[PDB]
């Protein structure tokens, strides 16, 4: 029964996706060029109108930038100077910046449309391998339309363990080599889905090749807390238990265990709810987890379905009618006689031409007679055109551009505080600060700065047995406290690979609420409120030197590294992590 | 037909649920005199990081 599974809700395809998949294209492309779909009798030459693109696009500029966070925040009570160095990518974070700010390509993901689509690559990448200094944000990729539909979940906000779908690069030939650190196939792969086109087959240019990729089923960890007496001797021992309340231990009442009890289901044959074939399966990438983060979940719901709803629809309601008007006075420039010379002339046909566009004077056309009927003063001031007074839209078009006033309305913008603050700032701010608790998801090897004792040092402990008194430093003359400093040097510590939740090696948390900077901005903060945070005074004058210094050590400003070397007790300013040096007179 | 694209009831809506946003109160534990955590010790700590 591997021929289905999440296939039961995979087969509908013309069923669902009909109506979903058309109005999630109907959205983007009602936010420019045309619509064409609910039309009867429609007449052509129109097509360019782009109307809503600018009040939309104020919302990408109000949000583009308010990038909450914060950096250096050591945590300790012990020697802090272990976190200097010790890790460069933090320190090394961009080098990216030409596509950090490419989620505009993103902007699809939120606004114009929904489904965010992000992945990276293979994890432990190809120049020069070890680990450190790994540039990569933010990649965003084609369209979002024909994206996705699946039914799971669509509550959870994070993914969890390791959870969106199946990775599908849909209508991208750029795909076939996308992979290309494959081995070479023949470019031949074609699972049979998701049809573009359908029922009528002359078409332009499409093929039937399809692609859609999969890696692993549903990964679940369990752990249970569990000791096992033979009681009822059971096989295949089916045990699933969470909560801690009545079984407990039953170390001394039995056999002692202190071991660990591992289910792994062993290659289940159920592949990618394929019937009749097999291609990908069992595969390493480094370690394997999700700093992949496409297609968020939503708010509103209905069914087990992922929809959303848009805003601005409320406007062009209106332009329907502009398309409607185009029609009724583009009939007045054909079918309108247009300014008719002749009319007094009633003899139809006369000779060869009265008017040719000649410039002489004599035009004649004069001749009328009748007999027996009676008339009175018979004038030409009918015509035809009466048009009436066509301004009957006026306030109903200032209604229409009203109603992008409306939207206009939007979160009051004056100074400072008390602006624009909106849900679409919580909705692309889902992802939230998540790079160091995203850059570990494994551990496995070539990083080992210092850890470990690097498994080899452990035993520098014990290293000489010479029997006779122990003498801590002394006087030896000139050369002593310069660094590379053996004497009494000894290791207690150990570490070991993944673990991936593990603390005592803790590292960082989120910082801080609002806009606040952390450059120490809290020093020059100020403006936001003006007086009185920095007055003087006699004592205060050494106080006055301490607190304040330029930000980053950046080397235009030096002061406090060379600057912290002696002082004296009198002031006593001195310490800061303090990494090595300490001077006698 | 052609009665369901009209809209326009937002204004009421999206304005109200805009002005209240940002309703943060950061504040901390004015302590009880019930109990005396004077020997918690890493309890506290723990609680340094109830962030």
């Amino acid at each position: 029964e591997s021929i289905l599974s999440r296939f039961d809700a995979d087969w509908t395809a013309s069923d669902e996706a009909r109506r979903e998949a058309k109005n999630d294209l109907f959205f983007s492309r009602v936010s420019q060029w045309d619509d064409w779909l609910s039309q009867y009798t429609t007449l052509q030459y129109r097509g360019q109108f782009d109307v809503v693109r600018p009040v939309v696009r104020k919302l990408v500029s109000e949000m583009r930038q308010n990038p909450i966070d914060v950096l250096y925040r050591p945590k300790d009570g012990a020697r802090p100077d272990a976190a200097d160095v010790l890790m460069g990518m933090y320190r090394t974070d961009m080098r990216h910046n030409t596509a950090k700010i490419a989620v505009n390509i993103a902007v699809r993901e939120q606004i114009e449309a929904g489904v965010g689509a992000w992945r990276l690559v293979t994890d432990y990448e190809d120049q020069s391998p070890t680990s450190n200094n790994q540039v990569i944000r933010r990649e965003p990729i084609h369209s979002a339309c024909s994206h996705v539909i699946w039914d799971s979940n669509s509550k959870l906000m994070d993914k969890s363990d390791a959870r969106h779908c199946t990775v599908i690069h849909s209508m991208s030939q750029n795909g076939w080599e996308d992979f290309a650190e494959k081995y070479d196939l023949d470019a031949d792969d074609i699972p049979s889905f998701q049809n573009p086109n359908d029922w009528v087959f002359p078409w332009l240019t499409q093929d039937t090749i399809q692609i859609a990729e999969f890696y692993e089923v549903v990964e679940k960890k369990e752990t249970a807390f569990i000791y096992q007496d033979p009681v009822t001797g059971e096989p295949v021992s089916y045990f699933k238990r969470d909560i801690k309340d009545v079984i407990d231990d039953l170390a001394d009442s039995g056999f002692i265990k202190i071991a660990e009890r591992q289910i792994k289901r062993r290659r289940v044959y159920k592949s990618i709810i394929t019937c009749t074939a097999v291609l990908k399966d069992k595969q390493l990438i480094a370690g394997e987890h999700i700093p992949i983060v496409p297609v968020f979940g939503e708010w509103g719901f209905v069914e087990d379905k992922e929809v959303y709803e848009g805003v601005v629809r409320l406007t062009k309601d209106g332009q329907r009618l502009r398309n409607m008007i185009m029609s009724f006075n583009a009939d007045i420039v054909a079918r309108t006689p247009k300014k008719k010379p002749f009319f007094w002339p009633e003899q139809i046909a006369g000779f060869e031409h009265m008017y040719d566009g000649n410039d002489d004077y004599p035009y004649y056309l004069l001749n009328r007679t009748d007999e027996n009927s009676g008339d009175l003063p018979t004038q030409p001031l009918a015509y035809y055109e009466n048009p009436e007074v066509p301004q009957a839209n006026a306030y109903m078009l200032e209604a229409a551009t009203s109603a992008v006033k409306e939207v206009a309305t939007l979160g009051v913008d004056t100074e400072a505080v008390n602006g624009g603050q909106v849900a679409f700032d919580t909705v692309n701010q889902l992802n939230m600060r998540a790079d160091l608790e995203t850059y570990v998801f494994q551990d496995n090897l070539a990083t080992a700065m210092r850890r470990d004792g690097e498994i080899y040092q452990s035993i520098v402990n014990d290293i000489y047995d010479v029997p006779r008194n122990v003498t801590i430093t002394l006087e030896d003359g000139s050369e002593k406290d310069v660094q590379l400093m053996a004497e009494v040097v000894d290791l207690a510590t150990g570490e070991k690979q993944v673990l991936n939740d593990i603390r005592g090696r803790y590292e960082c948390y989120t910082d801080v609420g609002p806009s606040f900077q952390s450059m120490k901005q809290q020093n020059r903060a100020e403006i936001l409120e003006l007086l009185g945070k920095t007055p003087q005074g006699t004592p205060e004058y050494q106080l006055l030197l301490l607190q304040y210094f330029t930000l980053l050590d950046g080397k235009g400003v030096e002061m406090m590294r060379d600057y912290a070397n002696k002082q004296l007790i009198q002031m006593g300013v001195k310490k800061p992590e303090t990494p090595e040096e300490q001077q006698w007179l």
